[PDB]
């Protein structure tokens, strides 16, 4: 009883020029304001719908319906990253497994254990921006991904990196972020056996044995002690088959937890560190939380619950800008979306989640300013509107851990200097798979309080 | 006695890398963004000063300390626009002679006589526009380009371009268009005579024998009209008693037809711009326009009494002047705001758009459009806002421009109700001029008649 | 029975094989590695090389094979339409136009346009005697010069006067890209992508250009009535004795365009090929210059004496057969069929004759194939059927075989009468492809005999 | 002064640079001096260089009172990861004669004798390879080449074996070389190295010169752990005017010279004897019957090697026509006049053509673009300085005699095991990096049924 609005497309190339963009998500959300709450996408070999509205995505977050569909996107990220959580089918071996042995390790009460170790690369930022000096700035999304990085290696698997001793990224960090661009790389690709990709193919192996290599380095560690995320990985045991975790697979799961948070909490913090800078008196509101809240040398478990505006801000970025901007479904049986799109079992849909966070029927009219107070009630806040972790039990298993990372580190930051936008920064997003701030300066000027 | 900052430079190209961008001017406020009024700008065999702030643009403003200089942007323009008035060296023969005889012709007393031609552009736009079925849009920029080209083809040389009857732009302004690419792609070549710049060579001098051609069929084709061609075959200069010889009025032609069209096209494009993002801004001048223009075709003292939409106009050239710098060089020796030495020659360019956003001078909302900054035109100081350049090089064409901006921007809002239904983010394209690209809008008529 | 195939590159074939500036030379190397057969797959295409006389044979046999528009030949049918070259046989306007035009390229017809080809050919030769001592010459492009003037005014009587240029007349340089453009087609896996659309914009561009002019010449003639008995009238007044109609303006201009492009574009190459192993043999220059200075005894050739230059001939015949200037011809199978009794192919199949890899055939030349001895051309019936079809075969055979080896003999005659060549830089043979082939770099110094015209 | 030098089609500041940007440098050198002539000026951005071609001018050049090895633009590039190795260095500088006169020793035919072994272990893993190949495939001729040129130079020259045998995607380290002297070769057609667009390149050179001393710097460790090598001789010679061995890292830039230098030059001086013979087969009939005749043991004895004649011609027949490193550099050690033609300032430099020179009509004869060795069978008879291509002088080619030992004994095993088709027609199309190879050179080989 509807036919599907589908934009331009170039002959037997379907729409696929269209996102031959370097910044294919923003180029989708241009789409996506044009011709409504949903489009079909095809290219050639595959044929997706993207979703916009809040009243279409509550319908598809409906889990007797719809599952998890790995889009073309996660199925070229497979090729690094295999059998892990964000990249395996619901309906197999490991997820399950793996996800029952590790979501107690992400659980509440694991963020108390972590937290040691957070301050402990949190204080080093602080040490960093502290001692420069004063004709010098920050480059905000490197010293973050320095943070995150060391934040993940250190609380999940007690490797240390030392991102704040190195000047050039680490080997490690820039195969897996060469990795990452080869995946996004490969969507725009006609036909990717033609030879001018054949080293680009090359160097996408050279770094996969770099990073796998590399995590057999952290395994060497252990084995030739500890209450932390690789522990559970070697020791917990399956309550039905009785056995742990494949060797093979706690790699993927490292490559998987290395990857997902180190990018997307560091375009968070960023895109947080952004919009505190361009609203100053935001920033005021939560600087002054900061100061009233952390109160001690260096914050508490406890103390970081309390920064509830601290939260908010990261929550507020997070609706403008998901880092991690889509998620795919797949219909489990034939079905109508919204009594106006027959589908198809198998059929595929995508979630664009920054045009979920974007519907002026859920959030008003100013659905672009960044005011955080929309989250003092997050209660009032329709079901599957406000959905930047995914959905369902496909949803993030590293909601909890991101949070308090990004919540503490913004309270330290807040708490100790004050921001000066000095360049005027244009927001200039990068796209890899995740989003994030590229060029990001700022400079700061210590407030003069002790650790 | 200060010294002057300086981006960073790459070994022997010095900063010409940092505006290997296709937004060079974009970039430019960039860089003055980070290291404030002033900076040095070094390339290859050349070095200019960037000036940003109220404070130095009112000195190098003082006729007497300093003269417009041809800036490596406007020396590759007049390989196509040669002698013309926007691309002459001040005391060079032809300038002087051409601005005085034209002058005549942009002075306000011309307007009244341009207005009926300029009212029958504008009503092909109007009448273009409600003819457009439903689910169809607008392009912005290119009906821009149709009516601002149109209207002075006819205004000024009789010469129908007819570009409503056409969808591929007309051949003489492609080719026009094209030569623009070049004179700014020019800027970027470390070394022109790269044989991989061969093929832009070629196309260069075909699109300069398009215009060049187009032009000399209407000047030959006169040889019973009073406007600005008729002007230049029968003005005499009266020191020698001749008129310009055929060569330069071609240049003259050419400059005019360049120069209008291309920044009166992006500012009435930016206007559509700012006022569909600010609806209340639009909902007062559509306001003030349906009380004014209350006949069926707008009159010459109509337009002067459309006071509101021409302060749109003004807080739009103000936020993206389309013509966005002009340069100088120090006539003698001097130092500039106490602090910058200059000799003989130096040169110096005035980034009108980061002038426009001094907030020493506009207070701290800059950023915003806000059109009652103009409700006293007077209050503003002077040296602060430069869309027109400046003394004895200043735009001649101020008038002809705003009367042209202002009629049409009140008939499309007498006659029109625009609706940005892509929510079109803005992404300005950079020839030497400025211009939104991409801008989309749909709008329903008002069912007014004509 | 399986047929040899070269590297395939997934759903892409073998399409990025030849992704050089020399397509058909890389095909050449395709057949010297695989044999007389094998098959080349494209995105939506299959084609069969062939390159021994064995099956060129029976490929040429016209009641089980007709002539197919190879994927090349069907990107020229844009703007060379319903033209000689670009018909299927079956069409309407080609057997009609093939009736019509045949009396023209007739040897009764030659005679005709003999001085007007002797016209061009003194202004090649005296623009050479007019050089300065320092200079070269550029020999493709003073081939090009001379081979577009003579088809236009044998043809057409209209003067390009390339001689008078240094940019080659405006429309020869859309000509040129036109084919340019047809062959860039053939690598396009995507042709939608927009990274085609500045070409595909000048590609029309470059229509309009060919079209204007080609439609003003037929024009202007239906208008001054003027006999010249010449291509352009007879196309005007010819009819066809079935519907008893002359062919239709729209097909004119696409016989012009045809003309045009297939004389210059063909014979340029072959004056140049021969001229390059003329300078790299010199003792078959010797032979050829003796029986030029023999026979030319008249200050301008005379049609009898053309038909005496046995030996240039041979030149002639001898380069062509090294280099065919137009390398390729295509067939189908009028039905179902066994080829060579190894390969069945089924109605509709596409085969390629490799012209330069059927004119290397050993077992047919001898083990001598890639020496340039003009010898093997003074018995010419001693040559077996379809083994020297550097003019394709049959019905379909080129209509302009005469008209070309009348004008490089004259043409050739001429120049080895009035100049001493050197290859004073020891040019290495470098051969352009476009759709025909041509040398690129080809210059030499000549020296004149300083006999008069 | 008398003569103004001919100079090719200049593009404005960027002088005549342009001509060479093809990815054949050298041959386009050549076609410039096939209608130049003699000599002829050659400008770029910063520098201008005269390229000489005929053994006229070359006999002069090649006096070495007058003139000395000049660092061309090219070598100047390969001092960023060769440094101060003998192919880089400087004649006055401090390194060059003290390491000169320490290595001269481990080259001279005396030391051959020992290399001699080890060059067969690496000979037979060749023959081997082919041996154990199925009908249906062929030999790709540069890699296999390549493979034993290094592992020679590698196991012969260091005792460190590199077994590129025993893979397919070449060794890292070979990899890495490739690609630095790629570098240095892109570069001399950059006018404008500090533009952005080439912060890759510096960054993958720079990562690659970090893969040869890492190797290379751990082989000098890894020895520590004392034989009779070329390692050896350079960890325990002594020079006698300061008494000192040669320094740690000046080693490493030794190493390094030694593995790129034999194995560029000598693999593509095999193949293309390889070419010449499958083309000009009686030439490879009377080479593979010397090959029969004298190579009439299991393995080949050190005499045996110096016993074949006419595979020596060949061999000195290919690097006539294509000389695997092209081309030398001079300046002009005082003011001096050329030819008594072409005046040249203090410094002025000069570049040696050696494939032009190798074609001066006026010394070979007018056959010089054919194949034929015989003009090797009076040696004597060549004038001085018309044949140089391992350079000239002290500055010569320290190698000359390993490689053509080593080109030898593996050209002789060749013949002596197979026969050659060149089954697919092929077109020689030469590799430039600074060095000169064939590329896609193919061949099948029939086995003779012969054990070693
Ligand atoms: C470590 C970590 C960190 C993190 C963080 C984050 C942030 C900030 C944001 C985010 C997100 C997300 N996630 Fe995240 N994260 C993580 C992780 C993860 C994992 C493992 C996953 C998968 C799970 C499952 O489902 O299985 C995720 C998951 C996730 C998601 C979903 C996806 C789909 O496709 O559905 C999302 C949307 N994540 N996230
Ligand atoms: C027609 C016309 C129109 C116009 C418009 C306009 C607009 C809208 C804006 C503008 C601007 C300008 N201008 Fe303009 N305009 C014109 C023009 C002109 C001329 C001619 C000139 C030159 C003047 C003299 O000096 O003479 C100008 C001019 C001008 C200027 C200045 C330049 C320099 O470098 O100095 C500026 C800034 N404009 N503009
Ligand atoms: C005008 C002219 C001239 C010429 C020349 C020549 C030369 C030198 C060479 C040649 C060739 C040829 N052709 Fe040549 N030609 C011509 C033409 C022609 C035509 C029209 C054709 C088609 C035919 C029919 O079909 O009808 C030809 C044709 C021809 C051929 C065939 C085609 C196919 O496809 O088969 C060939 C191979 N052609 N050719
Ligand atoms: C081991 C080795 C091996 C070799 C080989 C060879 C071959 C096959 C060829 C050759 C060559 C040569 N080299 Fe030689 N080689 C070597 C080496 C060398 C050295 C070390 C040098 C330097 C020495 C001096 O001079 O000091 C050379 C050296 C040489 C030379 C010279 C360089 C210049 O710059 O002068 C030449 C030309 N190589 N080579």
């Amino acid at each position: 009883i509807k036919e599907m609005p589908q934009p331009k497309t170039f002959g037997e190339l379907k729409n696929l020029p269209l996102l031959n963009t370097d910044k294919p998500v923003q180029a989708l959300m241009k789409i996506a304001d044009e011709l409504g709450e949903i489009f079909k996408f095809e290219a050639p070999g595959r044929v997706t719908r993207y979703l916009s509205s809040q009243r279409l995505i509550k319908e598809a977050c409906d889990e007797s319906r719809f599952d998890k569909n790995l889009s073309q996107a996660l199925k070229f990220v497979r090729d690094f990253a295999g059998d892990g959580l964000f990249t395996s089918w619901t309906h197999e071996k490991n997820w399950k497994k793996a996800h029952n042995i590790l979501l107690p390790s992400f659980s509440q009460q694991a963020m108390k254990g972590y937290h040691a170790m957070m301050v402990d690369i949190a204080v080093q930022l602080v040490q960093k921006w502290e001692r420069l000096n004063a004709d010098e700035h920050i480059e905000v999304p490197e010293d973050m991904t320095r943070l995150t990085l060391d934040t993940i290696g250190l609380c999940g698997f007690n490797y240390r990196f030392n991102s704040f001793y190195r000047d050039q990224p680490h080997p490690f960090i820039t195969s897996m972020v060469r990795a990452l661009d080869e995946a996004m790389n490969k969507l725009q690709r006609a036909n990717p056996d033609d030879p001018a990709y054949d080293e680009n193919k090359r160097q996408f192996q050279e770094d996969i044995k770099v990073m796998n290599d590399l995590v057999d380095k952290i395994i060497a560690d252990r084995k030739a002690q500890s209450d932390d995320l690789l522990t559970h990985m070697l020791n917990g045991k399956d309550p039905e088959t009785g056995e742990p975790l494949d060797d093979e697979n706690i790699r993927y799961q490292i490559i998987t937890f290395l990857i997902a948070f180190h990018e997307t909490v560091s375009g968070w913090l960023s895109f947080a560190l952004y919009f505190l800078v361009k609203n100053p008196h935001v920033l005021q509101k939560a600087a002054e939380e900061a100061a009233r809240v952390l109160v001690d040398p260096v914050p508490s478990y406890k103390q970081v619950k309390q920064l509830k505006y601290v939260g908010m801000v990261l929550n507020e970025a997070i609706r403008l800008w998901p880092t991690a901007p889509a998620f795919s479904l797949y219909a489990k049986e034939d079905t109508v979306l919204g009594g106006e799109y027959p589908l198809e079992k198998g059929d595929e849909l995508m979630v664009l989640i920054p045009q979920l966070h974007r519907d002026k029927t859920i959030w008003g009219d100013d659905v672009e300013e960044f005011r955080p107070e929309r989250f003092e009630n997050p209660s009032a806040i329709p079901q599957h509107a406000f959905k930047p972790f995914g959905n369902g039990q496909r949803a993030c298993i590293g909601q909890q851990m991101s949070l308090h990372e990004a919540t503490l580190v913004l309270g330290m930051m807040l708490k100790h200097f004050d921001f000066e936008d000095h360049t005027n920064y244009e927001l200039d997003i990068k796209e890899t798979l995740t989003l994030k701030p590229e060029g990001f300066v700022v400079k700061a000027k210590s407030k003069k309080i002790p650790l």
